[PDB]
């Protein structure tokens, strides 16, 4: 896999145009400055081997980055990346990890560590599966915790019913491992949507399979659960991308 | 009206991001690096009164940052900001103005010149309305004749056809100024959907009234020309944020 070019200034890019410009009325801004937040973001794997890490390796600098977030606005989501940005409409509608400072700079982004100098490789950086997970996971994952960690009231979360390989709720997804976990008790109801692809034998429902055992696993952490396949909102942005689909047929 | 903050800074963040990660296959990249980019985009307004602008003074500043556009997918707009950028999608379906260098880069910003040093005001910028239009509408007026001179094949423009106000068509909007003026031979069609905002009196038809006109006005120019009214996968767009809405009923 090959880094991202430039990524202090990509980095220092992307935070100063987010800080200056971004979601100045959905999200707060971050009170650290650009450089004070490279360097936390540096120090994190720079001079170390690629597969240095771990879920502590991020830790300051998300302490610098994380951003208090909307009462209720908060999303996840599992294996519909493109659906649940839709959706959540550029925080309109939702944020999501995404939408945040930390998620919106490093987003996409590939980086890691070397101990010669410069202290990264820009040349290539290891596979995923060559690192030990809490390695691989270092960055997105610590990243998921403080985010869910910063979840308040109601939270909504979006999976994918319709995998016959992975079920929606996996309590090894990054939702299941650091999201949900994280939850406080700043959070009052658990909210899923689950998610039917169009012309797809539907897989999980609501009240069965993974979703019933996530639903125990919720009220279990106190919170109160709601569940809906293809709500109408959602289902019309799928029928937009596949107009033909049967589950679309205008009256 | 208040400049935007730290303007160099934003520009060259917001320039960095786009060349390294933003439209790398839907967009060329620019031949010009930031500070250049930057140079042409100051000396436009820089030590010049802030109502001291013509169509002309970013002229450097867009032939540098023009970039070439994909045939076929170029999209103007008309009053149907939201609508028309997500049906666009980020360059997925069509690609806007926004989506392009300087409209990304620029989108949304206040800045204007002042005479003395440092050459542009950070305290405040004078409104709309107390300069001449040329000086007014020199840069977005400039960045949307620059980008609809490299329009190539089909073109889409998306107009409100429900704003009792505001004709579909207008000779001066920024469209029938800047943009269809502008069409180069390179132009094939101009395909043109009409949004009829939900629960709302249609105020144009395709056929009709300023769309009766626009179409001579492209056969004029020697176009071929389309017209639909909410197009499925747009009305399921509009229906996304207001399911309730009679035309929005499933079967
Ligand atoms: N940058 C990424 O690839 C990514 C993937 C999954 C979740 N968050 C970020
Ligand atoms: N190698 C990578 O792209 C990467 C991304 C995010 C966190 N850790 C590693
Ligand atoms: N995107 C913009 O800045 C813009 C400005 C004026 C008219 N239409 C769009
Ligand atoms: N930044 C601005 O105030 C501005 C005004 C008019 C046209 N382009 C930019």
């Amino acid at each position: 896999i090959v880094p991202t070019r430039e990524l202090e200034n990509v980095f220092l890019g992307r935070c100063k145009d987010y800080e200056i410009t971004r979601y100045l009325d959905i999200l707060p801004r971050v009170r650290s400055d650009c450089s004070a937040l490279w360097k936390d973001f540096f120090k994190a794997f720079s001079f170390k081997n690629p597969c240095d890490l771990d879920l502590g390796s991020y830790k300051d600098f998300f302490t610098s980055a994380q951003q208090q977030l909307p009462k209720n606005k908060v999303m996840f989501w599992s294996g519909v990346y493109d659906e649940a940005h839709d959706y959540a409409n550029t925080g309109r509608k939702y944020i999501t990890l995404e939408d945040t400072l930390p998620g919106y700079m490093l987003n996409s982004l590939v980086w890691c560590g070397q101990r010669a100098n410069p202290g990264f490789n820009e040349k290539v950086c290891p596979d995923f599966k060559t690192c030990p997970v809490q390695a691989r996971e270092s960055f997105w994952g610590m990243a998921s915790s403080s985010y869910a960690h910063s979840a308040e009231g109601e939270v909504t979360y979006m999976v994918d019913g319709s995998n016959p390989k992975v079920p929606a709720y996996r309590p090894d997804s990054f939702f299941g491992k650091y999201e949900l976990p994280n939850l406080t008790n700043k959070v009052t109801r658990v909210k899923v949507i689950v998610l039917h692809r169009l012309g797809e034998k539907i897989i999980e429902k609501c009240g069965a399979g993974s979703l019933l055992d996530l639903e125990k696993l919720v009220k279990a952490k106190h919170f109160a659960f709601d569940c809906v396949e293809n709500p109408r909102a959602v289902l019309f942005l799928l029928c937009s991308d596949n107009p033909n689909a049967r589950e679309c047929r205008l009256a």
